[PDB]
């Protein structure tokens, strides 16, 4: 878009968050984090409920590319008996 702003612009652009579900409520959270940053930089781990016994989480990575991986892997990462599903969530937009 054409050039008029001025003053400091927000940061709520470049969001691919991402869902996971299928997560073990075994599992230590302490160890979730971890298999998060041990993939990229993972920029915010906010919570999610899809109504399922298992957990669920959203992850949100600064980098594209490093997104790409926890999921390419997460997708399918069997924890526990519990093969973790992921999926890239879509964007806010001011529509219905």
């Amino acid at each position: 878009g054409s050039s008029g702003s001025s003053g400091s612009v927000p940061k709520r652009q470049r969001i691919r968050k991402l869902q996971i579900r299928n997560i073990p409520p075994h599992l230590q959270w302490e160890v979730l984090d971890s298999l998060l940053v041990q993939y990229g930089v993972v920029e915010s781990c906010e919570q999610v409920n899809t109504d399922s016994e298992t957990a669920v989480v959203n992850v949100t990575y600064s980098s594209k590319d490093q997104a790409r991986q926890a999921l390419d892997k997460l997708n399918g990462f069997q924890l526990e008996n519990f093969t973790l599903k992921v999926a890239y969530i879509p964007d806010e937009m001011a529509a219905q």
